[PDB]
């Protein structure tokens, strides 16, 4: 209907372009994706209309909590006897006065408990009901919600009071937490009934199994078309192919025979080393045409294909896929962990392939007959004798795992990710896989050590993969990178996520989980389904999902299924769509006025290109789309009316816009006034935005192990292909904005805080400058210098513009090298800084807060390595994430790992370490 039609308009303005391109996609995976993910939608809307008005509003306004209600020892001795002292603000009068009431409370305080005590402080002004009605009608602590003042932040659910992220950082920060009472029903009522529609297209011989086709692998390649080259630079041409699970190959590549570029007809049928039964389920042709001209061969062209269609069938009849442009550093003459399917561009070479032919439909077999086969498998192995078992050392005998195998396995278990498991140790893994199942983490490792060509092995370790014990979802996250195609595989990854990921933790590994969804076969699979039921079901992760998806969507690898999968959220998010469309906007207008000014307006004054910008935001149709929206940054966060006299032009190449919005919130005077958000159009967003996960990360790991090193993670989220929003840090200054000799910075913060406050001051500079030092050296980040490095007037030193990270100067470099202005300040003044009981002080948390992320290190490898997908320049390989291998120093031992690292500082610094 009408209805239909607008919503369309809506989905279309969001995702960027028109749903009608869907629709006329004829490819039925895309149009069985867009009807079958509706049950997604419906389930995930049956869930927010579950306990209506309330489960609406934890959509909305979900709990910003940590996942540990347990805190850490240092921040314990930060509360008075585990009391935390909280203003309660409540508006009275329609003329907003508000009032205070501070309390002391116990940190473990659920709202409803912290919503009395405010309730009691308030009768004690009436104090005629400090006996007499004491219980003041349940002191209606459930027809009242709590909100963090400043901003669109509740406290819905039953969590303790320090649980909660704003109160846990407030308690860190040494910050007064300012929280205002509302009514339950001033709430509600904002929230709107999102009644979901179903769209319009929900309305909408013989088979044989695969293990009965006794026949090897075929592949006919017939011609290619849209081979528009030069003949000067080419001398002739032919079809590399190969068939690969994941990036590994399951036989040897076979080549057509060479012909001239005039006429490229092969008309051949390639003939590779499997057996049609033992292809794996996740098997694919991986292709390209290539040029030779010792000779010289080079990829022209490259193109992967799933030899079982998303239905289970076996790929049969004529084919013809378009092929993708080579990426700048291509190794090899084949592609396999490129995407898989045809290039949406027609105008592109088109390569026409015909598979084999079995006079029925050939299906990939069900679970039963799997089982049937693995029990089959499983019998006979045990009935081996001696001398069999001694034919393959993928055999072992029972009653041959002794105590030296036992603990040998659980060696090998510790390696991390990167490390090399050789065939001997993989037979040994496999031969051993039951007694596997006792260490369940050791499942990475057996999983890469499965002949994956080989039938009667797969079907084991598919019935090992059913009943293996859960891992943590940090350990499960490994198990959906590019190293693991296989479904049921992935599958038990997902069903770990489901079981054990919590909503703290799924935004946190948002940007690898969106990642990794490229490396399914399908559209429609149980990692997508489970991150869009948690985008629908959860407000914060639906904002972020939405941006992620959203900003890839100029990437033609990534476009139809990030657009389907937008569609899909667009369609159930509810009211949210309409709050995201006018970001979206916002965004636009905000794209279109920065590539004018790149363009049309680059060679003019800041003046000048000031007056032409704010004339042009002046018009009523831009004044009103920049402002009076969430910030994309933090939708918690309402960006009111534009201050243009503050928004200014930055004096940088890409001329990023400095904007200022006012924080329309009631108690914005509470948290802050004005909004400052820096949007760049022009640098590639992405590097940073992994760095300043990572940088958190390791500030959570340091913070649980009671290392008070302070970091920080601004804002930073990229929106489409190089451009992005940056947080503003409030009270910042650059190291060359402080130098107005060394003593400049030490003076500068004696300044800033004089008297008692000092002595806080420098231990937050050494803390600060202690975790830059060691994640710096980590993660091989750009060259520091004086503009890159900033500090806060409370002397919280940090970082920006990462921009590259690891190998990027292709030996193990100190990004982060400590100039005496460091140093002094550390020293609090002392010429001789090295020579200091400050020093040495600052040396140790350098000590322990390298060895701690050396404890962490498969985490970072892992997150790292469900990366690799993006196009990211300085992360293209494994080899770039084993530059982390050798900052941590991992093949050496702890001990080892600290002179290693004394030693980079030692040689960095000249001296001192
Ligand atoms: C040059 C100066 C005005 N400045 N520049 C950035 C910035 C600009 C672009 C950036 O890009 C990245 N990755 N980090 C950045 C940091 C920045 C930030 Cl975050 N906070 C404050 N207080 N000042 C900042």
């Amino acid at each position: 209907n009408r209805e239909e039609k607008i919503l369309n308009r809506e989905i279309g303005f969001a995702i960027g372009m028109p749903v009608c391109e869907f629709d006329m996609v004829k490819d039925p995976e895309v149009q069985d994706f867009r009807r079958n993910i509706l049950n997604v939608c419906k389930e995930a809307v049956d869930l927010r209309d579950l306990n209506s008005p309330h489960s609406r509003a934890m959509y909305v306004y979900p709990p910003n909590v940590e996942s540990s209600p347990e805190l850490p020892k240092h921040i314990y001795n930060k509360l008075d006897k585990g009391q935390i002292i909280v203003v309660i603000w409540v508006i009275v009068s329609p003329n907003n006065d508000k009032q205070k009431y501070t309390l002391k409370i116990n940190h473990d305080c659920v709202p409803e408990q912290v919503i009395a005590e405010a309730i009691r402080k308030k009768t004690r002004s009436m104090l005629l009901s400090s006996e007499q009605l004491k219980l003041c009608v349940l002191e209606y602590q459930g027809k009242y919600i709590l909100k963090v003042c400043g901003c669109d932040e509740y406290f819905l659910e039953k969590y303790p009071l320090s649980q909660y992220k704003y109160i846990r950082s407030c308690i860190m920060l040494g910050r007064m937490p300012n929280l205002m009472l509302m009514a339950k029903e001033s709430l509600y009522s904002q929230l709107p009934m999102d009644c979901f529609t179903m769209p319009s297209y929900s309305r909408r011989t013989s088979t044989k199994s695969l293990w009965v086709i006794n026949s090897a692998l075929r592949i006919k390649i017939l011609c290619a078309t849209y081979v528009n080259v030069n003949i000067r630079d080419i001398d002739k041409i032919y079809v590399r192919t190969g068939i690969y699970h994941g990036g590994e190959p399951l036989c040897d590549n076979v080549n057509t025979q060479r012909v001239p570029c005039s006429n490229p007809r092969w008309n051949e049928w390639l003939n590779y080393d499997i057996y049609i039964p033992d292809l794996p389920r996740a098997a694919r042709l991986c292709l390209s045409i290539c040029s030779v001209k010792k000779e010289e061969h080079c990829p022209l062209a490259w193109g992967n294909i799933n030899l079982f269609d998303y239905t289970d069938t076996l790929v049969s009849g004529k084919m013809a896929l378009n092929l993708w442009p080579v990426p700048h550093g291509l190794e090899d003459l084949l592609n396999p962990i490129g995407v898989t399917g045809s290039n949406p561009n027609k105008e592109t070479p088109c390569l026409e392939l015909e598979f084999d032919w079995f006079s029925s439909v050939v299906k990939f077999p069900d679970m039963s007959v799997i089982e049937e086969h693995a029990n089959w498998s499983v019998s006979r192995e045990a009935g081996f004798s001696y001398s069999h078992a001694g034919l393959s050392n993928r055999l072992a005998r029972d009653n041959e795992l002794r105590e030296n195998d036992k603990e040998q396995l659980k060696a090998i278990s510790t390696r991390d990710p990167l490390s090399e498991i050789t065939e001997q140790e993989k037979d040994f893994l496999w031969s051993h896989r039951h007694y596997c199942v006792t260490i369940p983490e050791i499942l990475p490792k057996l999983l890469l050590s499965v002949k994956w060509n080989s039938r009667d092995e797969v079907a084991q370790m598919y019935c090992l993969v059913k009943d293996w014990p859960p891992i943590k979802p940090e350990q499960a996250m490994e198990l959906l990178d590019c190293n693991y195609p296989d479904p049921m595989v992935r599958g038990f990854a997902v069903r770990c996520l489901e079981k054990y990921l919590t909503d703290d933790k799924l935004s946190q590994y948002l940007i690898q989980l969106v990642q990794v969804l490229k490396y399914e076969q399908y559209l429609d699979n149980l990692l997508v389904r489970f991150l869009l039921k948690k985008a629908l079901t959860n407000q914060r992760i639906g904002h972020f999902f939405f941006w992620h998806l959203k900003s890839e969507m100029h990437n033609k690898t990534v476009s139809q299924r990030f657009g389907l999968l937008l569609e899909s959220y667009c369609r159930a998010c509810g009211m949210y769509l309409k709050h995201l469309n006018r970001q979206v906007e916002a965004m636009e207008k905000l794209i279109n006025l920065t590539d004018i000014l790149k363009q049309e307006k680059k060679d003019e004054t800041q003046k000048v290109q000031m007056k032409f910008l704010v004339e042009q935001m002046r018009r009523p149709d831009f004044m009103d789309a920049l402002q009076g929206f969430l910030s994309p940054l933090n939708p918690a966060h309402q960006l009111g009316n534009l201050r243009l006299e503050e928004c200014r032009i930055m004096s940088s190449a890409k001329r990023p816009l400095w904007l200022n919005w006012e924080n329309p919130d009631i108690m914005s005077e509470l948290l802050f006034q004005n909004n400052e958000i820096i949007f760049k159009n022009g640098d590639d967003l992405r590097q940073d935005m992994l760095t300043l996960q990572i940088i958190r990360i390791m500030e959570n790991i340091w913070q649980n192990q009671g290392l008070d090193l302070r970091m920080l993670p601004y804002g930073c989220l990229s929106i489409g292909d190089c451009v992005g929003l940056i947080e503003v840090v409030r009270n910042s200054h650059t190291i060359m904005q402080i130098q107005c000799n060394s003593h400049t910075l030490h003076q500068w913060l004696k300044d800033k805080n004089k008297g008692e406050i000092y002595d806080a001051a420098i231990d937050l500079f050494t803390r600060s400058c202690a975790g830059y030092c060691v994640a710096t050296f980590i993660l091989g980040i750009g060259d520091r210098h004086n503009s890159n490095i900033m500090v806060k007037d409370d002397g919280q030193l940090f970082h920006i513009d990462f921009g590259h990270f690891l190998d990027h100067k292709k030996r193990e470099r100190v990004p982060f090298v400590l100039t005496q202005d460091f140093l002094i300040v550390i020293s609090k003044g002392a010429q001789e800084c090295t020579k200091t009981r400050e020093f040495e002080r600052f040396q140790e948390m350098c000590y322990k807060a390298y060895l701690a992320i050396r404890q962490h290190a498969n985490l970072f490898i892992n997150l790292f390595s469900m990366m690799l997908g993006s196009g990211m320049p300085e992360l293209q390989s494994f080899d770039d994430i084993a530059y982390i291998r050798k900052t941590l120093a991992l093949d050496k031992t702890e001990q080892e790992a600290l002179e290693y690292f004394m030693k980079q500082m030692n040689d960095a610094h000249h001296g001192g370490w």
